[PDB]
């Protein structure tokens, strides 16, 4: 670094503290942009969203966090409920939120750790994309699963092995059943 940058950072922190003590603190660029994305949402009935931690806080340390619940009404995963946490850092929209799947599910593009392989989250991310895009992308994973980004090799294999086969494996796992020796969550309630 440089002594100047040092001094500049320290003045900035001072300003940040001042701002957090005002009534009605100014929100960071990242939080203002997330509010705008949230205010502009146009969700289909198959997707519901819960604000867990709001971009409305002035608390730098409390990252905004959303829960997104996908309940497809068609396709292999019809009527299953798959929820995701979306965690935003102060660098949105330059970086997209971190997305974590909160259920063990049998899907080629999601691993057992909750990692989700969705192109717009990395190689195809642009700051001109928005929360609506991410959410639509998560939905589309269940409407058109792709065996070509195989985080879960068993699911990727079965999808290639035909539709009746994959359909029944998905129905079993969504009801809490096991494939090979891994147990999946029951996500079919109601």
């Amino acid at each position: 670094g440089s002594m100047l940058k040092l001094r500049q950072l320290q003045k900035k922190k001072q300003k940040e503290n001042e701002n957090s003590s005002s009534i009605q603190p100014n929100l960071s660029a990242a939080r203002i942009r997330l509010k705008r994305d949230l205010d502009s949402l146009d969700l289909p009935p198959t997707v519901t969203l819960n604000v867990i931690t709001s971009p409305d806080s002035a608390d730098r340390s409390q990252s905004p966090k959303l829960e997104v619940i996908v309940r497809p009404d068609e396709g292999y995963y019809n009527y299953g409920s798959i929820n995701f946490n979306l965690d935003f850092n102060e660098v949105y929209p330059i970086e997209p939120p971190k997305v974590v799947c909160l259920k063990k599910i049998f899907h080629p593009n999601i691993d057992l750790k909750g990692n989700v392989c969705l192109n717009i989250l990395r190689e195809d991310w642009s700051p001109a994309l928005d929360l609506q895009s991410i959410i639509t992308g998560l939905l589309f994973l269940f409407l058109e699963p792709n065996p070509n980004d195989p985080l879960n090799k068993d699911a990727a294999k079965l999808l290639c092995e035909g539709e009746k086969e994959f359909a029944e494996a998905v129905r079993l796992t969504m009801s809490g059943g096991s494939i090979e020796h891994v147990k999946y969550d029951n996500i079919v309630s109601p």
